[PDB]
């Protein structure tokens, strides 16, 4: 590979941050939830200006009750998939926690792309995608909707935030 990308995968527990990476990383998808534990890592090479770029992607559980995400798990990554479920409003609503939680442990220059997961569920939407679109822009992050579960943009939301990245 020329270059190695830390990319990390945040957002509220359920929104789908698990199924997107298993789906970017083995193209496979499971239906039965299961809240991740400690730190998981996947990697995943791709071409990016005729370059091979590694992508190293690190995922954990959305719960901070009992234990908080450290500046550890942040620690030198350059790309963050900062997930919601646009079936859960709610999940939407924290996004604001997540941004802070970057402020405050991941590098100031971090490419942050928005997602909102769960596309399939268009019909149960609580998050209307022009809301969001514009949420993005007015705090200057990427904005992507998709589905791990039908594939919809998942292999397009993380070749864009690594070419936005190179
Ligand atoms: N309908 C639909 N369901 C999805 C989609 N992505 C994930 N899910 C479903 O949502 C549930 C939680 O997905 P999962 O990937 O485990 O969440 P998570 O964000 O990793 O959860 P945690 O580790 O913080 S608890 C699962 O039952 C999974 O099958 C998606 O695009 N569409
Ligand atoms: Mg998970």
């Amino acid at each position: 590979y020329d270059y190695l990308f830390k990319v990390v995968l945040i957002g509220d527990s359920g929104v789908g941050k698990s199924n997107l990476l298993s789906r970017f990383t083995r193209n496979e998808f499971n239906l039965e939830s299961k809240s991740t534990i400690g730190v998981e890592f996947a990697t995943r090479s791709i071409q990016v200006d005729g370059k091979t770029i590694k992508a190293q992607i690190w995922d954990t559980a959305g719960l901070e009750r009992y234990r908080a995400i450290t500046s550890a798990y942040y620690r030198g990554a350059v790309g963050a998939l900062l997930v919601y479920d646009i079936a859960k409003h709610l999940t939407y609503e924290n996004v604001e926690r997540w941004l802070k939680e970057l402020r405050d442990h991941a590098d100031s220059n971090i490419v942050i792309m928005l997602v909102g997961n769960k596309s399939d569920l268009r019909h149960l939407r609580a998050v209307p995608t022009d809301e969001a679109r514009a949420f993005a822009e007015k705090n200057g992050l990427s904005f992507i909707e998709t589905s791990a579960l039908d594939s919809t943009n998942v292999e397009a939301a993380f070749q864009t935030i690594l070419t936005e990245i190179y």
